[PDB]
C-alpha cells in the first residue's frame, strides 16, 4: 500500500496515522530515488501488516521539505506516534532497507 502525500495531507496522512509510516521523498530528477522505487513497491507489500508507505515528491512540497529539512534525495525516514523514529539519506539495497525496518520500526 502506497499513497502519494502533499503539505496539506501530511498531518492526516503521516503524523495522524494507526501505523508507523516510512516516507519517501522524491523528485523526477532524482535517479537513485527511481532505482528505489521498485523496491518501496515491494516492501510496501511484504511489510502492509506492520507499516505504511507514503511518497511526497519535494518540488511539488516545499512545506515539507523545508519542516523536515530534506536536502538531498533519495531521504526515507520513518515515522512513529507523529514523530519521526529514524532517517536514511541514500539509496539502498532491498535487504538494507529491510535491516533499517527491522531496528527502526
Amino acid at each position: 500500500s502506497i499513497i502519494h502525500v502533499t503539505d496539506d495531507s501530511f498531518d492526516q496522512d503521516v503524523l495522524k496515522a494507526d501505523k508507523p509510516v516510512l516516507v519517501d521523498f522524491w523528485a523526477e530528477w532524482c535517479g537513485p530515488c527511481k532505482m528505489i522505487a521498485p523496491i518501496l513497491d515491494e516492501i510496501a507489500e511484504e511489510y502492509e501488516g506492520k507499516l505504511k508507505v507514503a511518497k511526497v515528491n519535494i518540488d511539488e512540497n516545499p512545506e515539507t521539505a523545508a519542516k523536515y529539512g530534506i536536502r538531498g534525495i533519495p531521504t526515507l525516514m520513518l515515522f512513529k506516534n507523529g514523530e519521526v523514529a529514524a532517517t536514511k539519506v541514500g539509496a539502498l539495497s532491498k535487504s538494507q532497507l529491510k535491516e533499517f525496518l527491522d531496528a527502526n520500526l
